[PDB]
RNA sequence: CUUAGU
């Protein structure tokens, strides 16, 4: 408290009946040469640190934003020897792949565009209570050393961890809390004009649902959904008042925006050049909405205005491949907007060409191929003793895992050749999003004492085949004889969001209206601005990821959006119930 | 259902033992792919075979960049992987060598100079515990890359035949084994209706000795030609069910995209090279020494390099792989006319070789061959049955009494290379001096040990595999181990190529064939099909064989066959003259009975 | 058979280590025989029965895009050697193990120096560890084969290098230990150095008080002082010497495996032009820039001359603009190397003998069963001790003695401690190099396992590091380790110096005698590193050293400014000692989250 | 581009 460490910035999260939650930031004692620094507290207990860092030099070769967020769980933090061979922290493990990726998904939109160099965000678990989890105190702790360090960072991201008990959203739960809860909801978000924006949300429902429910309790049904997104907005608002707003922990220091490059891909003249000679020509270019006779047209004069643009723009044809790609984009979002129909062809309510197939691969447990469109996964389900489930061993509460599901995306599957090995974030992400979706409804250890495994192979894909290996797991589950409480869909969705002059009402005034399309294509997601998956059975909604960088929603969009995915998740049901409807006989290997 | 399967069948006849059938389906799975074939054997082994080539061409690469990975994904085999993480990761030794089979007779049959990156993934969905995957991989990669519209030679069908009471049974299961005497996996392709073998993988089974006794016929030459020859109807079968149709296009593919080739040396630097360079070669080729010879050929190939750097500017590195081609045919035509070797030495010489024993102190069992510059040391050591392999894989075998590993320093060749992880090369190498020296062990109820043959190639001039095995047995005689028989190997080869004479009248082109034995990285430069014999004196226990050959009798099969059989008897003999019988165990050795 | 009598290129020396009353040692050199392929290749028997090989190999082109010397040293400890098969799943010989690090980190040391600055051929070492004593020790012997077979390749690496062990028992320093006498033992000291001009040179050692320190000096032992270290650095000078002739004796251009050496290009950085330039025309001005003394001022200079002169000078010497910077940063190291010789002020503003801003927090971190805060300087370490139980120790195997590491130290290193970004994945080797030193400095001072049954983990992070952080982790691990009750024999701190030396003519006389003078400077820094002629640390406890490192670059220094520098060792370890005293000196009691056994 | 929680 000498100097520089009197920053000392506290938050405070009630939870009524539950008790408070006294969330607490501090810096300049700890890592003084880091761009940011900052310790953060739970409770007076669950204290990490947070270090964030920016390279000194631009970089130039580099094409996109390299952002990388590493946490370290140190084992010390629990108070025991590393069981590895070699008594050390290895390499990160899957909760901790799974706490930098809900870090990086906010943080990474909250930086400006065209950012060229190095920002690496280590967040170190210097101490833990063996009843809490540190996910979202991480992400507070990285928004908070971001917006201490200086770098082009937005407005500081508040993170909370929601989940429902007996009717209440009960913020930051202790193991125990959730343990009773049904719904547990990991929401970050930004405040914009004095009221909270939702930048991402992670639901997973509760292991024990099924017996909560039949209990007494409400299921989570997608009203009882957007009301938490609407309850988790006064502890993301707390908490963002604790980084800067008053005069704390950023505020103490100010910390006006330091000189930093930006490589921009169209700055004024590629852009004027490719606006000037390539809007007009985009007028009926996409009436088809098939891949044999509209493309003809788009690539066509692709070519033609790539050829006609080689005149000035020596040695910049990726500016100009951006600038026409960017100008499709708005052309195609205006599209949807006003004439309100796709790129595809297809309406804001049609789902992809279904089929599903269950027992194709013989002498496996349990087998699967469920095909939308392009996207088709095979997933196969085996079945052990009870032995050789997974013996985890980290700072999470968990100490055995009865449910394995590994999700492996080999280069074939997009038609690309690549490296097949060790898979990166995204599949690690992808493969925990389906075994959250799967898990409430698994029957328990003591009904089916069998251990299961997932392997969900990603035989073809168009984007977002995590909903798809949802569906085909959870085929393959009916297939292999396990009973569920009740099958199981996904579906993932996209929501354009954009102001459109309306002259006909009144006069030309900008209107800002909402389109949710069903069925994101590969090319669909970055053809919209809110892009969400929903998972579930008819009954509840188990899954749901969400990400997005909108100023915040009406509530009667959101709730309109996920009656849409009732509707589509129900379809895929009954198109994966109509194959098959019972669990069938176990495989040769079940013991009598 | 819904049509768009496009089965194939082919039917392999074994007589007695069981007639089995081969499906190839397409156009349902992994469409998004470039080209995906799943292979069905005996209605209940399945793999996905799918190959894709990359959008645009490596040209930075020096080398046709193919990658064949096989995932043999556990659930295969019905039970959850035992490692700590449950999640298979790294490939095991059988993958690594599927992956060495599917890649040998494969590579070659692209395009010279292609520089597309094209990667296939053979992934093993379902397999029978009693059944072997390998050479269905090889099928279903070779049909997959054909569906592919890829620059492919033509379908490279593979079938395992081996040797059980004078019938050579084709795809035989692990229990059929075991009451064989020799295992052929043998990959080849058909052109005007007779196969051309391309890759033969060959090993005597670690029954071969008490069945030979038995009344089975050893796994002579003869044999080994026999059975060479009674693949071929298999192969056959299995080439016309993966072409059957057109296929590519009729049946199923996709409208052909050309890919573009990258040659070295098109048409300019070669022809002025062979124009400017040709009689000087030949006079240092003809000189006739061997220590003598770098003075005049690296000189005529620097002054060559002077001389053309004036009409071609940045050519340096293609006016070199012209003066490298010029080089390889003139040393092909010097081998094949005058019968010499650059070594100087003979067709049937063996280089300056050597055998010592017990050179490692305090060690089990140790012991070092030299054949000229090569030298290997290898090092044994015997330790209690419980520390043998534990492996578990989709293979049938669920432990390792013997494990070879083969160390491949950089320094054996003097180059500055990375110490780690063993490549694939290494991987390959250890498996088959394993192979050779399998048969010849002691039982494990006579001799109760986990044995772990480490061979250090501590010189190298290129195949040191067989040298390996040399130096093993020696080792394996050194420490104690009694020996069923030793074992040498070598490294055979030979030059096939077509001289035309006007004896009679011109248009007299006939099909020579020179075998010459002790080849090196230069012989194997300059060989067309290059092979590796292995064995006691009495029958063999590995053979690999890699060719491009459109064909030879099996005159000249025969004949290179008991070329290498007189090589491997003179090396016998000379590693009997360094030690004979297995000695007494070393101090150090534990005894547990 | 043998060898077949000789009879060939293999070629033979020997050397004599006569240790006295515990025994004798004979050290062989073998070649010609083994990896005739490589650049140069030497076998190396001790007692007859530990034979390892040393093969270096160098490319034939050199690489151009390194900056620095691209040397690789790989020690192959093969398993065959100890007789077992390797524990591993897999049944092979997997990452190289700590102590494989360790010994290619002492290779390393002093071969690096060796080699003709500006090198950029790949250079690779490798030792092969085919035989081995289960009882005896290789890395010295690994160092000797290295420096042999580098020698035998012709390479530009100039001077053999030989390299000894020697440990004290009851007042008699050994050379080349066995396991059971360094038990005996009570200091342990592996030299490595070159002969000159028929003296040694010393040019590395790594020093450690043995397990049994504290015992052994209360049983009559003479405590391993600073005086008793120069000792020890004394005695090895005959055994450097003779290890090094023993390895001169293969002759080079005499008929014998010295072969000759080809042209081996060398690459600098400011050869003869630019360096003349920058030392005629930003001379004055630099010198001068050096009377404020104050930091910032020093960066508020630096940065405009960076900036201006390279523009003056970007006229005539164009695309050199790296090669004008090297020259502008040796003209500032000459400048402060020659201020300090003459006027003893640093970089930083202090004295030649002034401490930095020590700070010692105990109790940082909460719920972990011991925690600590080290500050000294720009300097912040973070220290946490986690007791558990026995068996959680670390199993191990390996050729070497060892089967068991009780205490184990684990020093981390994140890339944001020096401002700049990195991966935060597998510790390097000079992570691993430094953590194996602040263990050594730390196991004389440890209690046994009767006294305190529980295995001891030490994790030391770097939170802000300005070089030389293996000390001020010793001094944390030792304050965390008192937070955690465990029973210390006595608090160890530990602190890295620096020595500058350089001569001046002396005029006075109307002769101008070219004299070297020394000066011993402490607590250094991470740009004095780069300045001294001579980099050492120190850590020990209240009454003896514990710890020990050194790699110096002169050709000898006198035995008065060795043992000067030992008591300024001294002197500020005592302060730093009374420092953590300060902050804790006493065991308390333990956290109750710790496992009581 | 990299090698131990079997």
């Amino acid at each position: 408290e000498i100097d520089e460490g009197v920053f000392e910035t506290t938050a405070t999260i009630d939870n009524g009946s539950f008790g408070t939650r006294t969330i607490r930031f501090e810096t300049g004692r700890l890592a003084l040469q880091a761009a940011g620094a900052v310790v953060a507290y739970l409770d007076d207990d669950n204290m990490l640190l947070s270090a964030t860092t920016a390279s000194k030099n631009p970089k130039e070769h580099f094409d996109f934003f390299p952002l990388t967020v590493d946490v370290e769980e140190r084992m010390y933090a629990a108070g025991r020897i590393p069981g590895s061979f070699f008594r050390r922290e290895g390499r990160p493990s899957t909760d901790a792949i799974l706490t930098c990726r809900l870090i990086d998904r906010p943080l990474r939109p909250s930086f400006v565009d065209g950012l060229r160099n190095e920002i690496q965000i280590v967040v170190t678990i210097l101490s833990l209570d063996p009843g809490d989890l540190y996910d979202v105190l991480a992400i507070n702790a990285a928004s908070a050393s971001t917006q201490l360090g200086g770098l082009p960072f937005s407005g500081p991201i508040g993170g909370v961890r929601v989940a429902l008990i007996d009717g209440t959203w009960v913020g930051f739960p202790t193991v125990d809390q959730i343990e009773r809860a049904v719904f547990d909801m990991v929401v970050a978000g930004r405040i914009v004009e004095g009221d909270v924006a939702i930048m991402m949300v992670e639901a997973e429902a509760t292991e024990n649902v099924v017996e909560l429910v039949e209990g007494g309790a409400q299921a989570p049904t997608e009203s009882v959904v957007a009301a938490g997104l609407e309850a988790a907005k006064p502890f993301i608002a707390a908490l963002c008042t604790a980084q800067q707003e008053l005069a704390d922990a950023a505020g103490k220091s100010g910390k006006p925006t330091v000189d930093f490059p930006v490589f921009p891909d169209y700055g004024e003249d590629v852009y004027y050049s490719v606006s000037s000679v390539a809007t007009d020509e985009l007028a009926a270019a996409l009436t088809i909405g098939g891949k044999a006779e509209r493309d003809q047209r788009i690539d066509e004069i692709k070519t033609q205005v790539v050829q006609r643009l080689a005149d000035t723009y020596e040695g910049r044809e990726k500016e100009v491949g951006a600038a026409l790609r960017a100008l499709t984009k708005k052309l195609v979002r205006q599209r949807i907007l006003t004439d309100h129909f796709r790129i595809d062809g297809r309406g804001i309510t049609d789902i992809r060409a279904l089929s599903a197939e269950v027992a194709v691969v013989p002498r496996a447990h349990g087998s699967a191929l469920f095909e939308r469109g392009e996207t088709q996964i095979l997933g196969v389900t085996t079945l052990d003793m009870i032995k050789m489930a997974q013996q985890i061993d980290s700072l999470g509460p968990e100490t055995s895992k009865r449910y394995m599901h590994h999700y492996n995306f080999p280069p074939f599957s997009t038609g690309e050749t690549g490296r097949v090995g060790s898979p990166k974030r995204r599949e690690i992400g992808h493969g925990a999003l389906a075994e959250r979706a799967l898990v409430p409804v698994l029957p328990s250890v003591e009904e089916f004492p069998y251990a299961i495994r997932q392997v969900s192979e990603a035989l073809g894909s168009n984007g977002s085949t995590s909903m798809g290996s949802v569906c085909a797991s959870t085929l393959a589950l009916l297939n292999a004889g396990v009973p569920l409480k009740a099958p199981v869909a996904g579906i993932a969705m996209g929501l354009v969001s954009d102001d459109i002059q309306v002259e006909g009402a009144v006069d030309g005034v900008v209107e800002r209206r909402f389109v949710t399309l069903t069925d994101i294509l590969g090319a669909e997601d970055a053809f919209g601005d809110m892009d969400f998956k929903v998972a579930g059975t008819k009954d509840f909604v188990t899954a749901l990821q969400l990400d997005t960088k909108l100023d915040g929603i009406p509530s009667q969009v959101l709730a309109g959006a996920l009656e849409q995915a009732k509707d589509a998740r129900l379809t895929i049901l009954e198109v994966m119930a109509e194959a098959i409807d019972r669990p069938d006989e176990m495989s040769p290997y079940a013991p009598r």
